[PDB]
């Protein structure tokens, strides 16, 4: 087996964004309540409770050329 | 077996953002209130309460190029 | 098995961001209430409460080329 593996890019990924803002993001609500009474857990608990992980994410141009060559035999 | 692998690239991945701001990321809510009575576990506890884990991510550009190049025999 | 690997870049990834500012990120909400009463554990215990673990990232241009090569056998 020959294998030449040439490949070209000029690829281009680009963004002009002329301005961005004003973004507002609010997951603090109102009241979270939790009440609790003779519950009984005979393995593994993992709790969550409140406001948690909420992301905001701004990049002020974002772009992600993900680009993957593979050979297998 | 014979390869010549000889990629290339030019390849360009860009932004011209003009201007970025005014964001506001708020989990913080109203009450988070927990109660709990006569409650027993037998096995492994991982309780999170509140307003945890949250991210503001503003990069001025944030571009992301991934490239994976991989032989395997 | 003979391999020529010989990859090429000239390749770029970058930002122009002309301002980046007047971000805000506020997990501080209103009480966090933990009450408990005759609670029994038998195993281990990773109780967090509060406002824990938030990021705020505003790298001024945050590009990130990741590249791998890899050959196995």
């Amino acid at each position: 087996v020959q294998i030449v593996y040439k490949p070209v890019d000029l690829s281009k990924v680009t963004s002009k964004c002329g301005s961005l803002g004003n973004i507002h993001h609010k997951p603090g609500g109102g009241q979270v309540e939790v009440k609790s009474e003779k519950l009984d857990f005979k393995d593994r608990v993992q709790s969550k409770i409140g406001s948690l992980d909420n992301i905001t994410h701004v990049p002020g141009g974002g772009n992600k050329k993900i680009e993957t060559h593979k050979l297998t035999f």
